[PDB]
This record gives structure tokens, C-alpha cells and sequence, in this order.
């Protein structure tokens, strides 16, 4: 028994963020149906194929675990399916436009009229009631609209962007919180509920430590961790050194420790052709005296200029350049695995070849390799979830109305009233 | 009626992955007991602190509606407590590292046999059974680890850590996850379940769409779409021009579109000395006709060198730097507003100090002035979904045992036991 098993989704979801999340509540056990839109269905399907006429490998890994139905939702007959479809249904999830769903038929009054235990679950770009709820928002730019742009890169670059999907796959995830914490309120109330899930709110969610900062930098004028409030660290383009004295929001500390201990992203052997080829490498108080063992700098260890956390207040940047030094003919495993000998953690920047490829992430479920005997076989992410109880059974994603008759058939329709629907392009 | 009313948290987490995850819970109505350790709790108390003697920002922003009891968990009474508390809980939290409360005497099977209904919640580095198991994992070496650092930052630059918490608030939002599902499967099978997010597989499914690109590379050799795919645009520091003819791993793409739909980070008004002056803009292959319409170049209608994905490939950054010139007397707000006439997505990189001081995000309940009339109000982020049904009411964060005494009595302690688990310094 999985934890999902007997609940039905109805998906209008597309894209990325709805999509996400629907495809997590099928590795949980849920009975997923994606409406699609007739004849092109959701646009990721055709979106960097790599084998012609094809489901691309974006639609793949966000559709496991789903059956497929087209629907025209502008025809009556279209409609009435839709009514028949949330009366059988514990959770719609949705991510059209503002007012989409209203306008093509389906307010929340209607639709808790059509069915009282039903779960109305969106994704959107602002909140309802924001200023700014009416602006389209896509991945990149929910992360400008969060805090996450403003306080990622370096203080002499510009506002960037993080490759992980912090506006797509974590408002997804979010809204999927909301709709099991609604499935929740229903075991209690007996009726159903709106949740909605604003890109915006994931993206701050977090940065909450980014608002710990800010609310810091207006108290005191100073956040003392930052490269910016460190002698001989940042500069900026002209070569005059940083200072605080003119900063009233957080800024950028390119690969600075930030809420933990002080760190840095330091170079091993290869880097300038290696992309990857890299360590995080920290700095905790406790852990000096060992790592002037490691890097041979037994004079450090007793010298007050570098013995505590005071003294290398000033040079910080440097020590961190020094160590970087040591790292210059060895490998980024091999410097990793040299720390640990000295009790220090530090960490390897994995590439996405390796992770592809990783075999401890295949053995634990979190990188799966999906059996498509359609398309040919692919790697997605599984569960990131554990559970001693079950584990997901991956599928691979439906073709574009692959499902649509035998959806039908569970709504109680028979062959004459299916074949009049697909000659009447409803289907 | 709140998600989590009458449901029973023990609370073991301290620092930032596991807190948030209990946090939240708490914004939803759990009734959340916090076990810190005695003298000086949970070590955010004192991290970064803004006012002497003051508990941190970090903490109050991570431990709102909780309440605080110190005990002893090395001594025998204490061991004693943590079983009658258990007995009452309904999900135990912890983020100790490898073995820690199995260790206390807490194993899952010892809590399976203390009570059947229990849920054991565990935020970890790694996965169970992956090779590093063992090994504690903190913020920075988390994104390393799942593939965000090798793929956030610019192509001449270094991997570049996210100012958003990819690896301990997104783990904690992921437990959340786990944690409901695990209440979900207890309506039907009557039993709890163990649940464990690693931190490495949280960050991995939200770079879900860089596992996609590696599979794109390896399959055919190019991804179309990245800047590196436009000839002579990139280069290394040494002005080598960079191409997929030597990439074997997904590069990073600087302020690329990801799950977009292209796009770039574009200046604005004020951009020399304003950090975050910039938009992100988006050339939404369906909108060329309205983006030509918006800076004037009625001619770029019908080019086939402009007007698909295909022709625009070789020219794309040269599009968004003749885009950017026309903002160059337009701050972002009115560049946002005049993009959204005509329905092209770009918005505004928001600053912290604009996010905290935000009249929408404060109207619809994402940032919160917390009522603390013992250290002052501060601000927090709220629960980011959104519910018909109940809004959440977030109460400041506890003084260290706070409620130690309101605990014990609960849990039917008479004051002259509570008296010697004073005395005898096991609370």
C-alpha cells in the first residue's frame, strides 16, 4: 500500500511546476489523469526532442505515472465531461493564467457545488491579492521576483540565476505540501478546500535566511560574515575595497559560507578545462589546528594572527587562496578524501555526468531508470522521499490521448456516446 | 479548521533544515514540543545575534509556534520522558547525525514497540545505502553534492553557490512532504511509518531539469538552447571560444533561460551603482510578433533570421543586448510595467530591502511582523500556500525552557517530581 493509492487527481497541469507536482503524487500512488489540449497537448512534448516525433525527455521526466486524455474544454459536451470528471475526483490541480479557470467555467463556487470533498489546488505566479497578481511568471523570472536573483553571484557580476528549478520543481513541490496538509483538513471537516501556491512565496520560503540578513543589515548597518565586511576580500570593478558603509540591502557574497561556518568554492587540479573540477571548503574554528596539519602551516597554529577566529578576520580570503594552492595537483575526490583523513568535511562539486551515472543514487531510488519500451528506456529522478513501508513503482509517461477512451469508459459512457464525441472533436 | 489540529510533534531538530520543517508544521496547526539542549538550546540562539544576549534572527525566524522544553536525553530520567512522550506523539523530527538517536537507546524498532501510531522523521546528508551514508553534510557542500553548484554561474566563472537554501529549508519542505503522506497511509493502515529526505537527493529533484540536459548531451551533443550553442558568443578567461564540440557535461549557461523559453538578466536604469537594477526578460517563441511591436522592430516580423527559435539561435545575445538598450532610462519597475502591456513575461529583480518592506507580500500573509512584546516584532515568511479555509497564526518563537514545567505537568507530572528533575538538572 502506497500512501496516495485510491486518490484521484484530475491534471490540468503544464509545463513544469504543476506537472512536477502531479507526477510526485503518482510515485506516491496516485491515480493521475492529464487533460490535455487536443492535437499538441502539454507543449513540452514537443520541446528539444531528441528523436523525431518523439515525446521529448522534458516531457518524460515530468509525466511518469499519468494517463492521458484530450478534451476540448470550449465545447459544451467538453464541459459536461469536465462536470462528470470532478464529481469522480479528490484533487484538480491546475497553473493556467489568473481568472483562467473562471473564465472557461469553473469557479470555486461551481466547482465545490459539483463536488464538496473536491481539493482545488493552483499554482501562480503572484498571490491572489498582490499588486502584481496579474503578471505572467516563468522559472527564472520567480526567481528574480523571490530575493533568490538579488543575493546569488558575485558582488562585481550581475543578479543570477540558480540551475536548480527554484521557481518550477520547489513551487510544486510546495503546492503538494498544500494539497496533502488539505487531504488532512478533510479527514477532519469531511469537505474539501482551495490551496494555492504563488511561485513568488516558494522562491522567498527559501530565501528566509536572505530576510534574516536584511532585517540584521537595517538593525546594526553590518553583516560581519560577508566577504563585503572583511579587509583585503571584495572589490569592486575600479579595485577599491568593499565596505558596508554604503549597503542597505543584502548583496551578493559570490561562494561566502554565508549561515554556516566560513567557506569557499576552491579549485583542484584540471579546472581550467573541468568546469567541475572543485571543493567546498570550510573553515570551522575548531577544526584550525588540523588543518594546519594538512596544508603543513605548523607556525599558524600558534600564531595569534591566525590561531582564532578574530585574527583571520583579515585575511580570510587569502588563507582561503593558500589552501586552494595545496589543491593545485590533486584531484577534487582525492582532496575530499585527503580532509576527511584530518577530520575535516569538505565536498566535491558533482557533475551532472557523474550524478548521471552515479551508481549509489540508482541503488537508493533517486536516480531511476524508467522502462519506456516506446520511446527507448531513460534516466529520471525518483522519490527524495524514504519510506520503510513502500517504495515508488515508476511508469513510463503517456502518449498524447493514449488513455482517452478508457477514461471514458470509467466515466459510464458507451461506444456510441465515445465515438459521437470524437466525431463531434470533443476528443 | 487548521491541516495539523491535534496533531503531536516531538521535536528534536536544531539549526535550520529540520526547524523549518517543524516551523511550518507549527504555522499549520501541529502542537510542536522543542527538546533543546540545556543551558544553551538550539545553537541558532546565539548565531548572529543583532541585540546582546537577544535570541538570533535565525532563531526566531525558524522557531516561531513552537514550544521550548531543556532536558537532559544522556541521563536515565530523561530517557524515561522522552518514552512517556513519545507515547503522545505523533511524529518524532530529528536531524542528529549518522546513528545519533539510535544511539540515545532510540531506534525505530524500540519506537515502533513505544508506539505503533508514531512516525520517525529524519533529515540526513546522504541516502541510506548510498556510499556516504555516514558522512554530515551542511549547506554549501549539499548543492555540490546534487548538481546546483556545477550548474549555477557563468561558464568563465567558478560553480556558484545559490543565496537560496537548496540544501537546508528545501530538505525541510521535502520532509514536510514525507511527513504528510506518512499521516495519509496511517488513516489506512493504522501504523507509522520511518521517513527520511537526504539532503543531496532534495537538491537533486529540484535540478531534475539539469539531469534532463545531461541525457539531451550524451544522446545528440548539443543543447540548442544554451548560450554555447550561439558560435563565437562564449569564451573561457583566456578568450578560448566555447562550443559543444568539447562539452561531455552540462556547463553552466550563466542568466539562461533553464526551464524557460530564453531569456537573459538585463540592465536598467541605475544598474552602475543600484546592484539589482536589472529585469529578467523572456523571448517567449509565441510573443515575437508583440516584442517587435515593443522595441520598434516591425521589420524582425517576418525574417525568417528572427522570427523561430531556429533562425534566432546564431543571434539571440545579440537580441537581448539591443532589448537592454532600450531600458537604459527606465527603472525596473516601469520596464516590468511596460513589458506587461504587452503580456511579454519579465519582472524585477526584487531586492531584500524591497521585499521586507513590501505592502502586497505583508496584505496576502507571506511576510509576517511576528507580535513579540519580550524582544521586539520582527519580520518572518509565512505558510506559502494559501487556503480557503483557515489562515495560519504564527506566535513568537519560545525563551529556552519556556515550557519545560507546562510540558512535565502534561504529561501528569506531580511538582514535587518536577522539582527533582530540576534539582537533579535533568530539565
Amino acid at each position: 500500500t502506497k500512501p496516495l493509492d485510491g486518490i484521484n487527481v484530475l491534471d490540468f497541469t503544464h509545463v513544469q511546476a504543476g506537472p512536477a507536482c502531479t507526477q510526485m503524487m503518482g510515485f506516491l500512488g496516485a491515480n493521475v489523469i492529464k487533460i490535455e489540449r487536443r492535437g499538441s497537448g502539454d507543449m513540452t512534448r514537443g520541446w528539444l526532442q531528441d528523436k523525431p516525433n518523439v515525446d521529448s525527455l522534458y516531457f518524460t521526466m515530468f509525466n511518469c505515472n499519468k494517463r492521458s486524455i484530450e478534451l476540448d474544454m470550449k465545447t459544451p459536451e467538453g464541459k459536461e465531461l469536465l462536470e462528470q470528471m470532478i464529481k469522480k475526483a479528490d484533487v484538480m490541480v491546475e497553473n493556467f493564467g489568473p481568472g483562467a479557470l473562471d473564465r472557461m467555467g469553473f469557479t470555486w463556487e461551481y466547482i465545490q457545488e459539483l463536488n464538496p470533498r473536491v481539493i482545488l489546488a493552483s499554482v501562480k505566479g503572484y498571490a491572489e491579492g498582490h499588486a502584481n497578481e496579474h503578471l505572467k511568471v516563468y522559472e527564472n523570472v520567480a526567481q528574480c521576483s523571490g530575493g533568490a536573483a538579488a543575493t546569488t553571484g558575485f558582488w562585481d557580476g550581475p543578479p543570477t540565476v540558480s540551475g536548480a528549478a527554484l521557481g518550477d520543481s520547489n513551487s510544486g513541490m510546495h503546492l503538494m505540501i498544500g494539497i496533502l496538509a488539505a487531504l488532512e483538513i478533510r479527514h477532519k471537516t469531511g469537505r474539501g478546500q482551495k490551496v494555492a501556491v504563488a511561485m513568488q512565496d516558494a522562491v522567498l520560503n527559501l530565501v528566509r535566511i536572505k530576510l534574516r540578513d536584511q532585517q540584521r543589515l537595517e538593525r546594526t548597518g553590518i553583516l560581519a560574515e560577508y566577504p563585503q565586511a572583511q579587509p583585503n576580500f571584495a572589490f569592486d570593478r575600479d579595485g577599491n575595497p568593499l565596505s558596508f558603509d554604503n549597503i542597505t540591502s543584502v548583496p551578493r557574497g559570490g561562494n561566502a559560507g554565508g549561515a554556516g561556518q566560513p567557506g569557499w568554492m576552491l579549485k583542484c587540479k584540471g579546472w581550467e578545462t573541468d568546469a567541475d573540477s572543485y571543493v567546498y571548503f570550510t573553515i570551522a574554528a575548531n577544526m584550525w589546528p588540523q588543518i594546519c596539519d594538512m596544508i603543513d602551516k605548523p607556525e599558524w597554529k600558534d600564531d595569534p594572527a591566525y590561531n582564532t577566529f578574530e585574527g583571520r578576520v583579515d585575511k580570510l580570503m587569502d588563507i582561503f587562496s593558500f589552501i586552494e594552492t595545496k589543491f593545485a595537483d590533486k584531484d577534487k575526490f582525492e582532496v575530499t578524501e585527503w580532509a576527511a583523513q584530518y577530520g575535516i568535511p569538505c565536498g566535491p562539486v558533482m557533475s551532472m555526468k557523474e550524478l548521471a551515472h552515479d551508481p549509489s543514487l540508482q541503488k537508493v531510488g533517486t536516480v531511476v531508470e524508467v522502462v519506456d519500451e516506446i520511446r527507448g528506456n531513460h534516466l529520471t529522478v525518483g522519490a527524495p522521499f524514504k519510506f520503510s513501508g513502500f517504495q515508488p513503482e515508476i511508469t513510463r509517461a503517456p502518449l498524447l490521448g493514449e488513455h482517452t477512451d478508457e477514461v471514458l469508459k470509467e466515466l459510464g459512457l458507451d461506444d456510441a456516446k465515445i465515438k459521437e464525441l470524437h466525431a463531434k472533436q470533443v476528443v
